[PDB]
């Protein structure tokens, strides 16, 4: 199994429903950053190694190129972060592969973002992602390779992540440079709500007969699997509540 499809897409785009769908159409694994956290974690350091290798004044694009290989092996596909910001190395390693770019309105995207991955430095829900996560096993580590994944993304080495201006403006100019980037051909661009049609058409299969789009990974489902993981300090005792999700 090698990658057939590439998720350039941003966190809080979809990017879970698209790893869901395609796991539906393909029968194989797709990796997300969910893979990372609920299953491997020594990926982590991993991703931050080739993170860090991109910063370099020269880069060696062969060791990105073999340790992208090595993460994603047995995968059909890759979404979410950090996979997303290496589309272009992933691009050249998988010349057929077709690409995805998930898509959202960007007023929308923020506040997705904000409560769930990129909170404000003095945004007290901060403090409570990272309590609750810790129950998890997730800290710092995840954290940085979380953020660097996504300075790479922007292309910024000096960046205001507290900034909702920037983050916006960051957002249009990255999305907008995959479609310059990507042949017309070989990408497309899947809004919310999109569902299965353009999808299924675009990877020249039929639509998955009695079988709904998935929506997963609301805010909201995230705000609340936070509290729960506070108040009762264990994810299988309160998996139950959170179907469809990991
Ligand atoms: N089928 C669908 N239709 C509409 N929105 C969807 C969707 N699937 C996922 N989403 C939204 O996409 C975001 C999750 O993105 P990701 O999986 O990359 O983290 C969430 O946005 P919100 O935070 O606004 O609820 C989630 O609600």
């Amino acid at each position: 199994t090698t990658i057939q499809v590439i998720g350039a897409g941003l966190p809080r785009t979809g990017t879970n429903s698209m790893k869901k769908a395609l796991e539906i159409i393909y029968s194989k694994p797709c990796y997300h950053m969910f893979e990372i956290i609920f299953k491997k974690q020594s990926d982590i350091s991993i991703w931050q190694q080739l993170i860090d290798e991109t910063h370099k004044t020269t880069s060696d694009k062969r060791k990105i190129y073999n340790g992208l290989n090595e993460l994603l092996n047995g995968y059909i596909a890759t979404t979410d972060l950090p996979s997303c910001s290496f589309y272009k190395e992933l691009m050249t390693m998988y010349p057929n592969a077709k690409v995805l770019l998930t898509i959202r309105d960007k007023y929308d995207w923020l506040y997705s973002l904000r409560k769930v991955v990129l909170p404000k430095s003095t945004d007290p829900w901060k403090l409570k992602i990272e309590e609750g996560d810790q129950v998890l096993g997730i800290d710092s580590n995840f954290y940085k390779m979380s953020e660097d994944s996504l300075k790479f993304a922007f292309q910024k080495n000096h960046i205001n992540l507290d900034d909702d201006e920037i983050l916006l403006e960051c957002y249009d100019e990255y999305n907008r440079l995959v479609q310059e980037i990507v042949p017309p051909e070989r990408l497309l661009i899947h809004h919310l709500g999109d569902g299965w049609e353009s999808l299924c058409q675009f990877l020249n299969v039929d639509i998955p007969n009695g079988i709904s789009y998935p929506c997963a990974n609301s805010h909201h489902q995230m705000t609340q699997l936070t509290e729960q993981l506070i108040k009762h300090k264990s994810l299988d005792d309160i998996i139950h509540m959170f179907p469809g999700l990991i």
